[PDB]
């Protein structure tokens, strides 16, 4: 069940980016975490056999189906635009640090 695997992945990784391989928003979100020296897990929905079902479950969980859907410490933070805003505000690295602490 995709909803289970989603929950498993976000619980087992500090940062998860549900992504597609040719999405410019996703590339930007990867770039942001990379530039912060934060390790992330990428799930490429376009390469998964049931990625459509994953995208459905991400809609049900988060309220929207667009990629990227980004989780930090098991908490949905937004898409690419939200993540950049949270980073600009100094809200993102504290969430990353809760993970470890
Ligand atoms: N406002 C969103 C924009 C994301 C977005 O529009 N993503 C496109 C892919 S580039 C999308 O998900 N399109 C529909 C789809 O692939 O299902 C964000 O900042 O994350």
């Amino acid at each position: 069940m995709p909803v289970n695997q989603i929950q498993e992945t976000i619980s087992d990784n500090c940062v998860v980016i549900f992504s597609k391989t040719s999405c410019s928003y996703c590339t930007m979100a990867k770039k942001l975490f990379h530039d912060m020296n934060v390790n992330y897990k990428v799930v490429e929905l376009d390469l998964l056999e049931y990625g459509n079902q994953f995208q459905d479950a991400l809609y049900k969980m988060t309220g929207e189906r667009t990629v990227p859907r980004i989780f930090v410490n098991g908490t949905f933070i937004g898409g690419a635009t939200d993540t950049h805003r949270l980073h600009k505000e100094g809200k993102l690295l504290p969430l990353v640090h809760q993970c470890y602490l």
